[PDB]
DNA sequence: TTTTTTTTT
DNA sequence: AAAAAAAAA
């Protein structure tokens, strides 16, 4: 939460600030976290230029060595958004944790975009029901986007609906290079008023279609490990929550299960996090966790209502 | 564990000491196993300053031939740290040796960070009980690092976690550059109290995402082979034990397997040891090794309880 | 086999000879094969002393042509020792010979260090069992030498591991330019007792890490290129054996086979044989022939026990 | 002369 | 069962 204008500061050109701007940084800690090649490339900067700009990113952020006490009791205050429903609270213990990236495993009608909705929502709660008061942004893939449904789930929390409309900036993605246009833009509403949540449906669908590999492949992979390492840049700074949609890859010539999401290796190792989503009868589905490190493996129902999940 | 001061001898002036203190050079077998030209570069430096310098480097540390006799002396009494299982300790021959680099091979929900959590709590158990009594320091650069598994295997272990947790150097690496600075601070903390192990779960994510190659790539390679050779700095010198987490690599168009760690060649030449790991059926794994010139090539179980790692 | 006390006659002074010890030189023969500049870049020495040097040189050595004839005959003694086992003998034609250099090719996991530990070893050997009867010195340079594996290579042959141990001149190389000084000092221990076999595992390895060319290269070349020469100045003198582990250079953009050794053309020009190890399934591992004028190409399995090289 | 990266259905 | 393609120091 430290714009650049602090930086406007022990010598550096306002303009070569303005010029800092454009490179989608506008905050100190991007710049701190900003790998000194990248701040080279860009034009009109000579290297010491870039020893003072990071000389300026140690000067405000620390980034020595640190007890394991001090980083517990910053992770004491995690806000962990309630998911809105009682189980998935239990099985995902109090929620989805701000500053993570988290993942949706189904087949389909798993309800993951529903789920979506409702954190949508429930990101605007007070913060003793988990809300993290941050305004959301709702990075749509497939325009399947509902305020039918945020209406719905307004009902069900008692807010009024066009409060919550109020917020919640939809986006809606194109090609794959315009999903890196939209974060840098994130990046830029970022600054103005802490937001709670990023939501991406899909962020792995555009790139079956486009990149038909291999390939190609080489460079789908090539162009998400950037992807997710920007959800990184996003996520370490400014906390409020990362959350993907995977659509599912069915395996041929397996062993006894027949699924693993798309994206390869690099989309597994980058997440905090993974979810899986198996239909149950009727409206109910079954929750189940991969990879967190936090929590021991689980699995729990949910009914899909009206108002979505709940039990 | 010998610092520059006893070099503050034989006519060199203490700011010049003072100039060689900040190479990162801190201690008198790091000038000794200091190439000739990285010593010459730095500024304010006759080469015959290095004569005298290297010649009390030789004056201090014996760098001659020796018996194999005494080699095998020295080598009676590594430590080789406990896993905190007895079926890994049967793999590694009593576990993880002191002065040495070793390797996570999996895929994703293979319970490698979480080998690392269970070892940076127990390399402070007593020695009898095969911890190094070192402090640990543990730098982390997907964020994933949990207090809250200390504090489980320190239920495990019966010591307070308040104590485990007051060492623990936790740190946050993010650019490729970044993890440079924080060895050459770990080796500035290096001369204050013996530390056990240094632990790094991702050595190798950043350069993923950062060199997009080839590239880059040749640039890459550049980087790691330097990053691997102050490992070897650190482990030459002060024991403790180096652990490094690799993400993988699915081949396409093999033959029957699909893996490889990233980090080609350079990687592996290094690595004193390796280690593989395959997901069982529940919360049982499979090790399996690697290139360790010690053993031969085995394998084993091991669940991961609340406690993680045992049986 | 030629002590420079032996010229230290015709006119020489024994304080001009004990200057010229110290130039690393320390037999007859030594001076025989130096070339003019280096005898007389060191100080305190005209040239004409060294028409005298030289002359005496010429006095002990002869330096004539001679008779192919006469060469076979000399030809027919060479020892060529064992590998510890048959088909490498085969391949080998009787095993690596004396008074020559060789070479490891592999990716990792291919048992080089592992065929240096058993040719360590039965070095030891009486000659007719093809050991030279030479006490062996052994410059690691990754630290990743096991006393543990000559016990094991003792028990293979029946020699006590404590004979075994008595010998083997284990050293330690960090720095480039110390593996310089440890072959003069290799060339003053010389002197003392006829030594078999220099090993050198990663002859190679340091010269990744501290060149970072283009460059330097054009000095890591430079710099190879005497070391090799040196190699030269002590196998043509005291035969014994060299053996070079060389690290891998994988390809990119090439055809069909990515690998070929690092160090470029010089390393490849240098050595009389050289050699290639593919890992087969389990322990059997493949040795190939490259570059020796001696020998049609072949290959040969082996595995790797507990005792290592076999069958 | 140096330097491997990537899964889909 | 059966599927390529990718530079720059
Ligand atoms: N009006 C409704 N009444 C009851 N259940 C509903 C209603 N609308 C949606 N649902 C539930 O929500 C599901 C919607 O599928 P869902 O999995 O959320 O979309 P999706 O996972 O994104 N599949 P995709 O089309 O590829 O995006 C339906 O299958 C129902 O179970
Ligand atoms: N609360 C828990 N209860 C039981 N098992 C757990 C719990 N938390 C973690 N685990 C186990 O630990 C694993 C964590 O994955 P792990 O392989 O340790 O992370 P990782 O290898 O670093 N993958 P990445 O996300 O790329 O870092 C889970 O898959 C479970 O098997
Ligand atoms: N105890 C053992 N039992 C069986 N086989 C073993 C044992 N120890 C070592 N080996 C074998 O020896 C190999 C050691 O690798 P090796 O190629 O000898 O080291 P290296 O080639 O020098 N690689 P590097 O680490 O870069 O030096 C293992 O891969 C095994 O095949």
């Amino acid at each position: 939460p430290q714009p650049i204008s602090r930086l406007e500061q022990c010598g550096i050109n306002a303009n070569d600030v303005k010029k800092l701007e454009e490179a989608g940084f506008h905050t100190v800690e991007a710049v701190a976290y900003a790998p000194k090649k990248e701040l080279i490339n860009i034009k009109g900067i000579s290297e010491a230029k870039a020893d003072k700009i990071l000389a300026e990113a140690a000067k405000l952020v620390p980034m020595g060595f640190t007890t394991a006490t001090e980083f517990h009791q910053r992770r004491s205050e995690i806000i962990q958004i309630t998911t809105g429903s009682k189980e998935l609270d239990k099985l995902l213990q109090g929620g989805i944790e701000t500053g993570s990236i988290t993942e949706m495993f189904g087949e389909f009608r798993t309800g993951k975009t529903q789920i979506c909705h409702t954190l949508a929502v429930t990101c605007q709660l007070p913060i003793d029901r988990g809300g993290g008061e941050g305004k959301a942004m709702y990075i749509d893939t497939e325009g399947t986007f509902r305020p039918e449904r945020l209406l719905a789930v307004a009902e069900r929390y008692g807010l009024s609906g066009s409060d919550v409309l109020d917020n919640v900036a939809y986006a809606r993605a194109f090609n794959t290079d315009h999903q890196t246009q939209l974060l840098y833009q994130a990046s830029a509403m970022m600054v103005e008023s802490r937001y709670a949540l990023l939501i991406v449906d899909s962020a792995t669908a555009l790139y079956r279609t486009d990149y038909s590999g291999r390939g190609e492949l080489s460079a789908r992979q090539m162009h998400l490990a950037r992807f997710l390492r920007m959800l990184l840049r996003l996520a370490d700074e400014f906390g409020v929550a990362v959350v993907i949609t995977n659509q599912v890859v069915a395996q041929v010539d397996g062993a006894a299960d027949p699924k693993k999401p798309i994206g390869g290796n690099i989309i597994a190792h980058a997440s905090t996090t993974r979810l899986y989503l198996r239909k149950g009868r009727g409206e109910t589905r079954i929750c189940q966790i991969y990879d967190s490190p936090c929590l021991p493996e689980a699995e729990a129902m949910f009914a899909i209502n009206a108002d979505g999940v709940g039990d």
